[PDB]
């Protein structure tokens, strides 16, 4: 089950219909570290750039009624699905946004393993069509070395 998730996790590629989500200065723009699963409920720990600095920020999406679907509070409510999974390997979500006003969407691929990132980002890059996001939507994280000494 959700246990499976738990330990460390590599941010490989994000994607949003909304581009400043996703800049480098950007709301989404956020690297996992690790997860947890606490009464059914998805626990991780992200690293959020902040001018050379790193803060580090534990959350929790909340299980909902639906499966696979969480309820995160983070710049605003998102509904955050596990799109597709196997735990031992990679990872994809996406988030319905909604924050003042606007409703955007987010998704965001991690994997176990940086040096096999390449294997999944077609897999990554499938989700987001089936969910109306084209490739030029995608950002690739591979040049962002921010939180460095975090991302141990
Ligand atoms: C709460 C959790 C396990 C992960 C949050 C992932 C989003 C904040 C990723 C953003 O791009
Ligand atoms: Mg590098």
């Amino acid at each position: 089950g959700l246990e499976e998730l738990s330990g460390r996790w590599h941010s490989v590629a994000l994607a949003s219909n909304k581009s400043d989500l996703i800049k480098p200065w950007g709301h989404f723009r956020v690297f996992i570290h690790s997860m947890s699963a606490k009464d059914g409920n998805l626990h991780g720990d992200i690293l959020i750039p902040q001018d050379g600095q790193c803060e580090k920020v534990s959350l929790t999406a909340f299980k909902t009624a639906t499966s696979n679907k969480f309820d995160l509070e983070y710049w605003g409510h998102n509904d955050l699905y596990l799109a597709e999974v196997d735990p031992k390997s990679y990872l994809i979500l996406y988030m319905i946004n909604q924050y003042n006003d606007d409703t955007s969407l987010v998704a965001h691929l991690m994997v176990r393993d940086l040096s096999r990132q390449q294997d999944f980002l077609p897999a990554f890059e499938s989700v987001c069509e089936d969910i109306g996001l084209h490739k030029d939507q995608i950002v690739v994280l591979s040049d962002d070395d921010r939180c460095q000494g975090s991302r141990d």
